[PDB]
């Protein structure tokens, strides 16, 4: 029951003067031939969803360092390079998704200070340094704010053991390790004005010092009723006046529900359908002021089935442009009437 269209106006082609329009991927659909004859119509980026966090290349330790598994990685960067696509790296750095041996030694010890910051010198020179001119943009550093905390900082193990300084750190060595790749601090809730304002100031104060941070990822995990496109242009305008910082919107996606709602559709409701087209529109007419610094745009997910807020949920949910079966939503004519 597949409706691929295959004539319908390319995404990418349609912003080409504009920013890349990008598409978080599975491995999984770089062996489907639909999956990838779509990803190629629409998108001149890709991020791997998952297969290239620390947990995806990390194969286990021992006392005498990290071992790497990367043969799923390499296909995601060897399909881009061939394809004459980018793929963003998502992601170095980031709390949520690291295994807990990796802040231990081989005993099972808790590393210390100095030993966690070795550690993360040789997994950003392996990982950075393995693909070295393949990677156009790296998340270095994921999700590092907790806007609850009075510094600003959350408290995760990096931050427990290191103190704030792996922040920097993470982007000196990534820079060391490929010194063309443009470097991205990513983070979602930017338009959580007490969040926005303690990036804003990390980001500011790391630049200033003469931290090689090139860029600020805004996740935009978004749903049809928050937070406005008025406020995503107040996030832009702040972070865009970092002279230096350029802006990524990395994992857009928007979800048919408010957030933390008991709302649960079988099939998507038609009304709901309408207002996620008319605010995509809206948002893409908004980013096309600001093609200065918002460079690419990246939706997370090729269609609604694949989105990963159907388990992190629970429920049925439409949050991109491509229905299930292929076709293109209400939504996608929208993005391509902004354009």
């Amino acid at each position: 029951d597949k409706m691929p269209d295959w004539n319908i106006p390319s995404l990418y082609e349609s912003y080409k003067n504009d920013f890349r329009i990008g598409v978080a991927i599975p491995a999984k659909c770089l062996s489907n031939d639909t999956d990838r004859r779509m990803v190629l119509k629409h998108f001149n980026s890709i991020t791997a969803e998952n297969e290239m966090k620390p947990e995806s290349l990390l194969a286990g330790q021992t006392s005498t360092g990290l071992n790497y598994r990367f043969s799923t990685a390499d296909t995601f960067v060897d399909f881009a390079n061939t394809n004459n696509i980018g793929i963003r790296g998502h992601t170095l750095v980031w709390h949520s998704q690291t295994p807990d041996w990796f802040f231990k030694d081989s005993s099972g010890q808790r590393l210390t200070k100095d030993a966690l910051l070795a550690r993360l010198k040789q997994y950003i020179y392996d990982v950075v340094g393995r693909y070295k001119g393949k990677v156009y943009a790296w998340d270095v550093v994921n999700e590092a704010i907790d806007e609850n905390q009075s510094d600003g900082y959350r408290r995760s193990t990096w931050y427990e053991i290191c103190g704030p300084e792996y922040i920097e750190k993470a982007f000196i060595w990534a820079h060391e390790a490929d010194p063309n790749a443009k470097l991205f601090y990513n983070d979602y809730n930017t338009e959580i004005s007490k969040k926005r304002d303690f990036i804003y100031n990390m980001v500011k104060n790391l630049k200033s010092k003469g931290i090689p941070i090139h860029g600020i990822g805004m996740q935009c995990h978004i749903n049809v009723n928050w937070p406005s496109v008025s406020e995503i242009e107040n996030s832009i305008k702040l972070f865009s006046s970092i002279p230096g910082i350029e802006i990524h919107i990395t994992e857009l996606d928007m979800s048919l529900y408010n957030y933390g709602s008991s709302e649960n559709y079988s099939t998507p409701p038609q009304d709901l359908l309408q207002k996620q087209a008319q605010k995509y529109k809206e948002l893409f007419t908004m980013l096309k002021k600001y093609t200065n610094v918002v460079k690419c745009v990246t939706f997370w997910g090729l269609k609604d089935d694949y989105s990963w807020l159907r388990s992190f949920n629970g429920k049925n949910d439409w949050p991109l442009l491509l229905f299930e079966d292929y076709s293109a939503k209400p939504a996608y004519w929208a993005v391509i009437e902004a354009s």
